[PDB]
């Protein structure tokens, strides 16, 4: 890299240890035109928020596993493929927005959940049947009330 | 082939016509030790009966079609991966049972919903809502009052 002094395009580098705990590579740098000695720390730049599973495992954003979820509760539904791909980017944007690193898969549950809502309200149902997990058929009729409010 | 009079091992073609209007070839074969002729036909054998599509569009029997549409609708149920395959064979030899060529994918379909109705009645509303096509939310609260009786 560029020394940050002088200019030369080139610096050779002197050290290499693991200083932010694993989440960052800390070097020491040496400018060979102008001697001098600096820091770099190297981080790295998620392009969307890494996911934390339901049983606390972090994964990467995974767009086909987000997207196959409403694909499958859209089945059968007057819901075009443009109107899918338009909520899914609301989806990554409301994700970026929260300005986080990580976020729960929870989080990405009810953005889906709020964009069924919108889309197709038996799409929702189907979504929310696997999604809030109905162990009842009950609990089927119970969330078509919730639903009437 | 086989001569069915003397038994050379080997026959020679005389011809060849489209008679079963195109389901069947028929063939004239000479032998050449006895030199006598007989008439042969050739048809196609299903390992499974060929699916009639809602469209009427015929189609081979895809089992990871079946399996894939009862594994939606069995998403967080109680019910192992032994009886979703233990469900697929039996469906498979009531199809056999008819006897037919061709099957309508909606006798597919009722075979399914039998067999979640035995599995998981939540699996069961899951997979009516898309089979059957439930068009409003008011429709999933018509087939669980089904189920009670
Ligand atoms: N058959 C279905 N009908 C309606 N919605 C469904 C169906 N299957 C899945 N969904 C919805 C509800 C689920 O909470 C959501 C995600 O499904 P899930 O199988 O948990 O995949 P995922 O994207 O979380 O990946 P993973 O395999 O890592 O869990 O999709
Ligand atoms: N998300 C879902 N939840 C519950 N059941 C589902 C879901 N998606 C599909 N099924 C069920 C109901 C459907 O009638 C059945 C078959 O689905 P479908 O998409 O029509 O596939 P298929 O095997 O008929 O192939 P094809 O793509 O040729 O239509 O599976
Ligand atoms: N890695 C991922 N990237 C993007 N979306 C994901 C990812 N994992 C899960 N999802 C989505 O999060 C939502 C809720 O998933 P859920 O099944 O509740 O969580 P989990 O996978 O943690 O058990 C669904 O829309 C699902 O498709
Ligand atoms: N070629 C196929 N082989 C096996 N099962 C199939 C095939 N096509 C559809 N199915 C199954 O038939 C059932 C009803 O399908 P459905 O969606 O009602 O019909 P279609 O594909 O004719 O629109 C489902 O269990 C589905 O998975
Ligand atoms: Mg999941
Ligand atoms: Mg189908
Ligand atoms: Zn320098
Ligand atoms: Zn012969």
């Amino acid at each position: 890299m560029h020394c940050p002094f002088c200019f030369a395009v080139d610096t050779k580098v002197i050290d290499s240890r693991l200083v932010g705990e694993g989440s960052s590579v800390r070097r020491r740098r040496q400018c060979l035109v102008c001697n001098e000695r600096f820091t770099t720390f190297e981080v790295a730049e998620l392009v969307m928020p890494r996911v934390v599973k339901s049983n606390d495992v972090r994964e990467p954003f995974n767009e086909e596993k987000l997207r196959s979820g409403m694909l499958r509760a859209l089945e059968k539904r007057p819901v075009s493929s443009d109107d899918v791909e338009m909520a899914i980017n609301h989806i990554k944007s409301q994700l970026r927005a929260t300005g986080e690193r990580e976020v729960p898969s929870k989080m990405i549950g009810n953005l889906v959940m709020e964009q069924l809502k919108k889309l197709d309200k038996v799409a929702y149902i189907r979504f929310a049947s696997v999604y809030r997990s109905f162990e009842d058929i009950k609990d089927f009729g119970e969330e078509i009330a919730r639903l009437e409010d």
